[PDB]
């Protein structure tokens, strides 16, 4: 399972990349417009992320019509080979994904909330599909069940579109995504940061240090 | 999973094909009789659908006897390489299917209501079998259960006949068909249209637009 | 399980009540607006339904604010002892329900789409809660799953609010509701009519008649 | 579980009654008209069965209209206190059951093929409901699954109508009915006869006889 | 799943073969003895079936001893390359099967009533094994349970012997055999004919034809 | 299931109480310390919540030693009959709970992270036990699993301690708690407000209102 | 599944081999010592079984120490290429198995009572492992449970050691072993004989004979 | 499944190696420091274990920082081709693992307590991942459930990192690891010794000895 960072915050991205555990980044118009304030320009933020991140970087079109979507998609793709064009689940969006896939431009269908939307995105040829689990949780449905159905459907038809679990809010979305077999999860920075940690790791290391001091007062390992 | 449109309404067909999400069309004598009104001739309608749809188009024979069925079948096939001959689950119908399969004419056995009828059609060599889930719902049986059994039976024997779920009434027939692994669903146009939609997709788009306006008054993505 | 008719069509109501299989009626502002045409007044229609149905009749308030809701509720209640006030799942609606329950006015909380909304309505003291299964099917979730969860939750807490399955579209919603154990279903008239029917009932009757003619030409039972 | 004999053959009935294992009898127009030949009159057959059988005897009305059904039902009931009036699952039949139940005349709703038909019969007040399992088997559906759903539904609502499994064709319908918890099964004579038998019973008795002869050459037990 | 006819009635066999749905025939001494009356001789009956059926025809030996079984088997095989020799599950029978399998004579082990008998037959080299589901039903065990165990056992050891479900009494034996994945079912004629039929098929056909007459008075499809 | 608010923010508490859906409040030292700024004193905050909330209000001791815990508990209890003393799962805490329970002072054992800790708290006499589901989610364990085990354990021994699910982060913690049958959930304000909401509720309301204006221009319901 | 006979009785072995259903033989020191009485010598018994049985014959060492076990194993192996050396699950036994496996002497680890003992034997390279199901039944544990776990473990690691189910006491140990998929069962003679038999096989044969006499008073099949 | 010994006690290691059932050794700073007393030096202990054990020997770094961990890892690697470098699950540790893997130095990530930590270790390229089951048991969670989830995760993504179950306390951790399909278990010496043992093995050997003495007084097997 690939782990992407779901943010447009360049500091968070630099930190996660230096950790070595970030395989890519997803953004959306809200995430970018949050960072593009007090003089900072959205085009610069997007370019900087593309520069910093070695793996895929998803950037969402803002046009709602087919032609504008395809035009924006081509600009995005032209920014770097790792850019992936995020396109919403709409009629025009499916048309745009079909066209872009024929042009070998990588795409990510977003704002997916049920498994048949995900299947339609796959049938249009989309590289990644992003079902939103936390927004479904928000409205009182366990969003992970949609992931489980998508995985079954995609397995049934040997679908090559990658399942990218999005709207992730906690580490159990991540755990359940891995047990189901989702291809990718994209996670906010807070969540990402907690994935490496456990109190018994901290406690065990502390006791190892203490015990080692008994035979090596300076705490080193001389071999 | 392939998605066919279940209608003979030309406008519906044009529009769905235009959305790029329609992989073929099924008709039957009722759907067609519905369109062949006010001077419109059934032959013109059938030829037009063959013309504008790239994928399979199912057209049903009206004869009830073996010889009439094969004669009408050969005419339907002669109309275009994408024509599929729809033939009812009857004794004469199974014989017709065997003959037509020997002649490399594609066939779709219809009016199937249980799994052993579907198996018999497959044994005759039929290209598609069409169990009617909504009509089973109508008589107080969950029609999807028949689709699950047919999928198991066909898996057991590596049967190449495609399961084409028909008499679809709602998007949960579609969802359950995809989780089971049916090869095709055929859907009325209103159902087709509903499959792309979700209130959280609309709401998420609206919010992305509103947030983007904060940093781009013209609401465009200039890169 | 009680079976209500979901309509404001007087003829439908008369006929279903005449069949003796209808235990009450639910309306909403759309169903009524449909009937209040060509000089027919909504007030006359509501009063007439109250008059001819012996069981509960649900009538929805149109105000969106607490005070308007309780005023309209008290009027609806004042129309007959069988009137049940339908009130939407909103903040103002929950407050209205609590007040009205304190006043021993029967209530039905409507536009419920998940199990915790249903639990909140029950906690307000509502007499019936109405989850909308067909509208959930429309957005690609199996609505019956929500009914199962509500039945479990209400069993866990010995909740006395009746589960009234609404937005019913087919006889399998009805069948699954009865297997789950919902207290009530409300059904459109076409659905109601289909519930009595089965092709093997018709065929069995025909055969009994034909066999009886063999020993009684007049086809009667003379004892 | 009560075991009824499903026949109008008076010899079969006399035999099963003398076995001591027959708790009642069901008939239908086909079963009676089969026996009422070569001079034998249907009224005499019905009277003879009522005389012979101590338990319930179901006799079906032939009228299809409410008034005729109720008139015939009253004649049937007047033939003896153990008569039960069999009435088909139709609109008029439900009306007739309601009326008869209010008149304390025992009723049996027949030609039931799904669980919601059975529920409607129960709601009309019917004493027994008879789902037909073998006729469902005939059309490629496992009829026992309907019994299982009816039992769950009736348990959910503490329904007092007895489930009378009919159209029984083999001893496994009987076994499964007992494991499900159906109140009654009605069985053809062939089936009834096989229920007491097993080859290991025969073999065990034979070996007991043989072994006993060793210590009592005349085969008796003198105590 | 292959479907054989279980009968020695030439008219039934001709009829089913002409339907195109019969893949072979099984006979036994009782079945043949029923037809070999009023002058008809068993040898002619056997030869006539072998001539009419292109697929396997199973004919049972009558000897109970190894040498007689093997001699009769060689005669049976001498009647045609489609003859299959039916041999009972006995010590002599297993020896005969082993010898015949070495001689490349196809064999069918019959009178099997549990899964370990079926495994012993497979280990002797038998081509088909026939567990008798109806006769288990007769003694109060669900016979299909035995088919499911045999399927699992044969799958575990990659056994090439075909499971031929025999003593079939109804269409649910056939349905369950297909869902389990038995290789062959052999069915009496009454059962076979019922497999193609369903009331909704007839009803749907009738409605299509009625609708078609609206646009084509002669009921024709002219293309 | 009772629903408490997990906060010490007076405005949130006033708002939720005025909604009529809040059955009590839980606080902890972090929550209170967040509000006790810019002059506001913790004592006033505690007393103000006790005055506003008619239901239980849980207030945590700060002493880590038995004697201090018991003294603080008695002060807390002295503030009002609805005060519940929150005491951590520690050796001292269990001793304090046992003493306080004997004194008829209501108690809430907090900082519980597995089912055996919850059982120890129940055995000390505690009124409520609060397992922390979100903090388990944080370290990569599905916290709801622990609630399910505690429910089963408490049911086995007919334990009267209430399960109060704490550290709730989303509406699915609440849904799952209700399906499990936890006695109480305590939720932060953001979560609480989201529980009443669903997009289909808003959409349905809007459509009803639009339809009603068709028959009542002023949007009124005059009865 | 291979079926071995578990005995040292030469008459039983000769009978079973002559039946054609015995694939090999296991012995142990108790079984041999039982036969080696009244002047019969164990060396003679061992050699005679090796001579009679085509397949594997397991003969157990008596030494408890590594060097003696390996020496005795070499003597056993020298008796015939079908001899398999039975070695107990002990520390020295595992050493002996590893050595003998390196010398290409086939081995069978015996006295195994749980799945991890079986795993250790496999890791030593043993040809067969013999878990003892009946001695586990004797002490109130269902011994077939360990067969199931051993099958799963060996499947997980693609282990080549054959599972040889031993201490078999009845035909249901055999049935369950085949359904699990054990490689081999070794059975006492009484059990072996019972596997071919069933009362309905006997009954069925008798009836076929009787019916055949009708068309052939000879009892012959002339073809 | 590989079985390693979890100790730094040379006598235990020597004994287990000599038994031939030990596939490798894991150590940690606590285990080494326990043995490095009475003048014994950790460098010597480590070297002696590397010398005695043919299989993998895991030796833990003591630095907490990337640079020092990588330096120590290269020293450890330098000691012998069978050295595996044990590195804790920390940010620095994942960085070190990635570096060492790129240098083809075998690694074992330790102090893992949930499945997502294990997944992060696998994504860094680690050779072995060691989840600690007994320490999870110590805090009231069944640690084996974590192994089951890791096995499913690794199977989903075809992960080559071996699952090395650590912190093992009893033989049922071993049995459940084998049934799940973990690649390796590492076990303390007292657990390792109990794995070969069972009371029925001892009892069966004693009885075989006694029975054999009856036919060979010296207890020998002369062949
Ligand atoms: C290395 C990782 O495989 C091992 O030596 C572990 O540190 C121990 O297995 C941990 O066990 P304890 O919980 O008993 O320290
Ligand atoms: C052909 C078979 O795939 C289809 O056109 C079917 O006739 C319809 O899907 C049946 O649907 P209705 O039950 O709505 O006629
Ligand atoms: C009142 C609540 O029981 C009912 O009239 C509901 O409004 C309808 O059942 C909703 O059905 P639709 O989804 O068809 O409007
Ligand atoms: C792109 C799709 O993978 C992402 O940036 C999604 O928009 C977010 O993951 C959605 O998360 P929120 O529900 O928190 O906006
Ligand atoms: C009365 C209802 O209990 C019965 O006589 C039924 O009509 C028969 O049991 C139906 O059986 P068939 O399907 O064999 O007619
Ligand atoms: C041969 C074995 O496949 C068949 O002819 C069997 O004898 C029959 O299928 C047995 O059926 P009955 O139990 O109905 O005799
Ligand atoms: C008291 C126990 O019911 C509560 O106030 C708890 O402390 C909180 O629910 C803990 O939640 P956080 O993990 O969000 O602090
Ligand atoms: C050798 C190992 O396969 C066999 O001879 C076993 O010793 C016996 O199967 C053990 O059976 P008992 O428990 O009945 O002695």
């Amino acid at each position: 399972m690939k782990i992407f960072l779901d943010t447009a915050n360049i500091d968070e991205i630099r930190t996660g990349v230096n950790w070595g555990i970030v395989d890519g980044v997803t953004t959306n118009p809200t995430l970018i417009s949050k960072e593009a304030v007090n003089g900072k320009k959205y085009g610069d933020i997007i370019r900087e992320i593309l520069k910093i991140v070695d793996g895929p970087v998803s950037v969402e079109v803002v046009s709602t019509k087919y032609e504008g979507m395809v035009e924006e998609a081509r600009k995005i793709h032209g920014l770097g080979d790792n850019a992936v064009v995020k396109i919403p689940m709409t009629e025009d969006g499916l048309r745009a994904i079909k066209t872009l896939s024929s042009e070998h431009i990588n795409t990510n269908c977003t704002l997916v909330f049920n498994p048949i939307q995900a299947l339609l995105a796959a049938k249009a040829g989309v590289t990644y599909v992003s079902p939103f689990v936390g927004r479904l949780d928000d409205i009182g449905e366990d969003g992970m069940q949609i992931i489980d159905m998508i995985r079954t459907i995609f397995n049934n038809y040997i679908i090559k579109t990658q399942i990218l679990v999005a709207s992730i809010r906690n580490p159990i979305h991540v755990l359940r995504s891995a047990v189901i077999g989702a291809d990718v999860v994209t996670v906010p920075f807070n969540v990402l940061k907690s994935l490496m940690k456990h109190p018994k790791t901290d406690e065990g290391l502390a006791k190892f240090l203490e015990d080692w001091k008994k035979v090596s007062p300076d705490g080193k390992l001389i071999l």
